[PDB]
């Protein structure tokens, strides 16, 4: 099976968007690939933040990610901190990381070194487990680039010891835009919360978003698929048809002489029933310790010991006296 | 508890008559007075580009360098710095409270890049944020360095600080142990330009493990100064490779500055370099013949590493896991 590595950062709050793209798309391919999923903790702290809400967004991104059904069995899920050789590798290729591709990284002397730096743990990351594939937004693809010429250059040196990793390029296909801005797609940074529907939202919530996101003026009102034309409507249809799995023609048949009411209304309803079952997953696991701790333990035990391989292959390749153990 | 000594040497080039005076002399001298941990730092040595078998047996001859100095495994805490995870561990935390200006603004940065232009990596940038983290793991109270290591060392002082003051006293505040003389060991032909052990001009270097007869030549043809009568002086700005002979004379024998230019008053600079190449002919003659004792025992050495990589890691993980609770992150099981 090839191997995939997510990182997962611990401070987002994730949206619908998150779940039924990405994350529902790889939940189905557990037994396709090894899937490996880094709580990247050491990520995190490039931006200053308080240290107790840190500890517990860890433990928040774990229990959703365990609840929207990622299997600790089929797939590996462990704390970024947990594995030492994360750190080790980012060190040494920090020395066949050019100063020149970080200062040209699309993002003077009042950064921290971290957020300067972190492209090149970012490509530790991937490389110490002999990925073949990294799933990237837009954003992050410099970044996988960065991971791609550092492994070929190591291994023009020394031979044969990463694999080159590859971008996972098929997409989710479920679209979910903003609430409010119908052209941006829906984010878990966005400011305006109200633009978002989060996982953990009770009914009160998605129903008085939902009631707030913007449809159009058309007269009379008619449910029909135009994104140029009509991006709200469309939107709340694709969310639907994400939620159901009916397709869009059988969404505008069913909406026939209907208006956005009622199309909000079951938008609503359907919503909040996909985020019942996975809130209820959620509030169980996210309040067994001992469950988590497990969890935890069982992901590092198995990271760490093909993490340890690859640094031990590398340690030989530079030429570092190996450690008497 | 003995307050804590820590200190570094990299496993690149052989180390000089500098690397000596600046450190290691007061490395050896520090044993019994404090609780001292003397690191081969292999990982910072990689920011510059290495053979792989020339950087084993570096590390292996820094380590019988060591070794033949004076320092002692039952006294010291001796190992290899990539031996402990923890050193790269605290390193990328340290990462994230220094800012990016501090290190654009280090003159070995600067110099290193000048010198090593088709590598200008990201660890040679980084350089002295894993310094900080060697040094802050042990919860070090004194640091011995020649001066070209001040810069970085007010460094380390400043993220302790730093960190510190968010999260309580988790570290302590290195001092720096900056001997009065051999602190800046000079080129013997270029000496206003510090004394490298990767020098392209080998005559500018006395090696520790560099046969005596060669170091002697290179004593002789050392540059002096056109002064007429010459005189033995100790004058850094007209008189550099006389003062800088001086210094090193000074360091070798014991002897101070003032009793040196009694010595060769009326002398001229035949006697000055003829004493200078008797003391540094002496001294690496009998290290050199200890060196080999330690160099060619593999079992000793490999036992000096496991034990001091042990005792390292202790210290270490204290340190590393009440980083890791201060800043936020869950604890491993
Ligand atoms: N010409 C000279 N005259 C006098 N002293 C000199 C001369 N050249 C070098 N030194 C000193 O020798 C020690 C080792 O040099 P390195 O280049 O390995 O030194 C270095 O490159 C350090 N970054 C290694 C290090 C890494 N982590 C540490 C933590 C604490 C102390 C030191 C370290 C140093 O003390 C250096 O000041
Ligand atoms: O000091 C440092 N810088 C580092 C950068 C990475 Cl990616 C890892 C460890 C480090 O330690």
């Amino acid at each position: 099976k090839p191997i995939v590595f997510s990182g997962a950062q611990p401070s987002g709050e994730l949206t619908i968007g998150n779940y039924m793209g990405a994350l529902r798309q790889w939940v189905n391919m557990q037994d396709d690939y090894h899937c490996i999923y880094c709580i990247v903790d050491q990520h995190a702290i490039t931006v200053r933040q308080d240290a107790q809400k840190l500890r517990k967004a860890t433990l928040d991104t774990l229990a959703l990610y365990l609840a929207c059904g990622i299997d600790p069995e089929k797939s590996t899920i462990f704390v970024q901190s947990h594995v030492p050789e994360h750190a080790q590798l980012g060190w040494a290729l920090n020395c066949y990381t050019y100063f020149g591709e970080l200062s040209r990284m699309t993002q003077a002397e009042n950064i921290n070194a971290g957020l300067f730096d972190y492209p090149v743990l970012m490509a530790a990351d991937i490389l110490l487990y002999q990925t073949n594939l990294v799933p990237v937004g837009e954003d992050q693809k410099q970044h996988l680039e960065l991971s791609r010429d550092i492994a070929q250059r190591f291994n023009a040196l020394y031979g044969e010891i990463f694999k080159v990793p590859e971008p996972f390029i098929p997409k989710s296909g479920a679209r979910v835009m903003s609430l409010l801005e119908p052209t941006k797609k829906m984010s878990k940074s966005d400011d305006n919360r109200n633009n978002v529907i989060g996982l953990l939202e009770d009914p009160k919530s998605v129903v008085k978003k939902i009631k707030r996101a913007v449809t159009d003026s058309d007269e009379p009102p008619v449910v029909r698929y135009d994104v140029q034309n009509k991006a709200g409507v469309s939107n709340l249809l694709d969310i639907l048809s994400a939620v159901t799995g009916q397709s869009i023609p059988e969404l505008e048949k069913q909406f026939e002489g209907k208006m956005y009411g009622h199309l909000k209304g079951e938008v609503a309803d359907a919503v909040s029933g996909m985020l019942t079952e996975l809130q209820e997953r959620y509030h169980r696991f996210r309040n067994d310790e001992a469950f988590l701790q497990q969890v935890m333990k069982d992901g590092a035990e198995k990271a760490s010991a093909h993490a340890s391989r690859t640094l031990k292959a590398v340690y030989e390749a530079i030429g570092f006296v190996a450690k008497r153990h």
